[PDB]
């Protein structure tokens, strides 16, 4: 059974859920009206994702939010306008405008029932719900604001269930507000204890693979969602294929997240190679692992030479013999720059997916024979948290743009308490690496 519920929030979140949902479709065998033909057994394993009907419809187990409905109608109206059920799509009128205090709570207040309620109607239909995987921006008035509204609301109401994040950190070179800086320490202040485990995607380095593995000049929304969808697959395979590591929600936190404030793993992917370009000689499984170590094919902007593991999952897909994987690892132990924290077991966990990697039709990312995903939990990607801190001290200072947050709700005193547990998670960090 072991049910996940996935939560698309803001127009980033619904947008790389469109590109994920496409891709598992794909991977499963499922068409865009639902249907399946082959599989042959309730005992298929991507039953975690999918529910299925009467009819032998296989429908995600998927809620898609947004405060304005643009973004959702084009779903709605889409290539998959029949995979998703209606009631799963669910749009206000006037969105929270960049401001988190409108996402989380003037006009957020007016649509979090609704989307409880939809989401009560799927757990309804589980019969061992793990928990929930969370799709939204930082720097979005919804993205931010009211993916902490939802974190708070459904730690009430699910206590003992898992959730995950896929977080979209900003970038000036993909960027569209002054204040994203604001709203990224809003949320990540918030959510904190809510979430077990969050996966960031900093938007510079996605745009950064995709001009320079993928040769795109000037990369859309649509490049860089497939390479995000593409890394997101990777981590939720084990979710999906029943395999031996991160098999359910619970491991991801057991395996990644050892000190649990400090759970924002590192996703390093291999490898990305462009469909436009005439393929070449495969790469082994020493050279996708290798990859795993290069800078440029980290989802976040950091130096991890600069900073201290704690935790280290290597998840493989495709031809990939488990022997090639032990030799791949003693070298990683051998050639050694990598250090771990103090008191961490050192030691790196492996799963292997045997089905060829899956890539889109008519999409930027070549088809290969091996990948893999890379997930460590590195004191590095403090450098991420440190640059977003400094652009809200620069504004903060003289209090740029905060009468905008005052105005819809929100107390001056909220701003200085979000920024203080930033202060406290960068000296967590600090502390864990030295
Ligand atoms: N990777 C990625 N980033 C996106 C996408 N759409 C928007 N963004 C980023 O998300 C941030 C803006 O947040 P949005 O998701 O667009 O907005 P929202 O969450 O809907 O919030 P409001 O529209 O302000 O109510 C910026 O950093 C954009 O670069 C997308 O499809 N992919
Ligand atoms: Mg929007």
């Amino acid at each position: 059974m072991r049910e996940c519920i996935s939560i698309h929030v803001g127009q980033a979140g619904v947008q790389i859920g469109n590109a994920c949902w496409e891709l598992y479709c794909l991977e499963h065998g499922i068409q865009p009206d639902g249907q399946m033909p082959s599989d042959k057994t309730g005992d298929d394993s991507f039953n975690t994702f999918f529910s299925e009907t009467g009819a032998g419809k296989h429908v995600p187990r998927a809620v898609f939010v947004d405060l304005e409905p643009t973004v959702i109608d084009e779903v709605r109206t889409g290539t998959y306008r029949q995979l998703f059920h209606p009631e799963q799509l669910i749009t206000g009128k006037e969105d929270a405008a960049n401001n988190y205090a409108r996402g989380h709570y003037t006009i957020g207040k007016e649509i979090i029932d609704l989307v409880l309620d939809r989401i009560r109607k799927l757990a309804d239909q589980c019969t061992g719900l793990q928990g929930f995987l969370v799709f939204h921006s930082f720097g979005g008035g919804t993205g931010s604001g009211f993916t902490s509204l939802l974190m708070e609301r459904l730690s009430v109401d699910y206590g003992k269930k898992s959730k995950l994040e896929f977080s979209i950190y900003p970038a000036p070179q993909v960027s569209t507000a002054v204040v994203e800086p604001y709203n990224s320490i809003l949320t990540t202040h918030t959510t904190l204890e809510h979430s077990d485990c969050a996966f960031m995607v900093d938007n510079e380095a996605i745009y950064d693979i995709c001009r320079r593995n993928l040769d795109i000049e000037r990369p859309t929304y649509t490049n860089l969602n497939r390479l995000i969808s593409q890394i997101v697959s990777s981590i939720t395979a084990s979710l999906r294929f029943d395999g031996a590591l991160n098999v359910d929600l619970t491991e991801f936190q057991t395996n990644l997240v050892p000190y649990p404030r400090i759970h924002f793993p590192l996703a390093t992917y291999a490898p990305v190679i462009s469909a436009e370009k005439a393929y070449h000689e495969q790469l082994s499984v020493a050279e996708i692992t290798n990859a795993c170590f290069e800078p440029a094919n980290q989802m976040v902007k950091c130096d991890p030479r600069h900073g201290k593991y704690m935790a280290c999952c290597l998840l493989y897909r495709g031809d990939v013999v488990p022997k090639d994987v032990n030799a791949a690892i003693a070298t990683i132990k051998t050639k050694r720059s990598i250090q771990f924290v103090d008191w961490c077991p050192t030691g790196f966990k492996v799963g292997i997916n045997y089905q060829p990697p899956t890539v889109v039709p008519g999409g930027d990312l070549a088809k290969v024979q091996r990948a893999v995903c890379m997930l460590s939990n590195t004191t590095a990607i403090a450098e991420a948290w440190a640059r977003l801190d400094h652009k809200f001290d620069l504004m903060y200072a003289k209090r740029a743009f905060v009468h905008w947050y005052v105005g819809e709700g929100m107390e001056e005193g909220e701003f200085s308490e979000a920024r203080e547990d930033m202060a406290a998670l960068e000296k967590d960090y600090e502390e864990v690496g030295v």
